[PDB]
């Protein structure tokens, strides 16, 4: 029932870099979703305690949401493109495991992944 500390948004010693890509993941991808009318669910780390959901964190060990993805794009916690898309394939995997077909914020995840999808197919080539 207690809630984990949040991912990791900061790691000093942790390599990174600011490229083409990873800015294309903050300016269009991590925007696209943010402003969606079902991105509320997925602006911050589920809270266990709140939401009476005291199984969560028993079931997803791997934890991620868009506030999360969000400081570590501004706060260029990120190596590369796929480090970001990882995160964000997590964070849908994770909703899909903890809930059922037809639930509200599973179509609301999917909603943001087909978003997420379309513009991911567009994502530039490496400068
Ligand atoms: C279940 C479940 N599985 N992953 C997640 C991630 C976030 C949330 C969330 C955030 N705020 N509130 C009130 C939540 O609950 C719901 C329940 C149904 C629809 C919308 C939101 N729920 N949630």
């Amino acid at each position: 029932s207690m809630n984990p500390p949040p991912p990791e948004t900061s790691n000093p010693n942790k390599p990174k870099r600011q490229t083409n890509q990873l800015q294309y993941l903050l300016r269009v991808v991590l925007k696209t979703l943010w402003k969606h009318q079902f991105a509320w669910p997925f602006q911050q780390p589920v809270d266990a305690v709140k939401l009476n959901l005291p199984d969560y964190y028993k079931i997803i060990k791997t934890p991620m949401d868009m506030g999360t993805i969000k400081k570590r794009l501004e706060n260029n916690y990120y190596w590369n493109a796929q480090e970001c898309i990882q995160d964000f394939n997590t964070m849908f995997t994770n909703c899909y495991i903890y809930n059922k077909p037809g639930d509200d914020i599973v179509l609301m995840a999917e909603a943001l992944e087909k978003l997420f999808l379309q513009k991911i197919n567009e994502l530039p080539t490496e400068e």
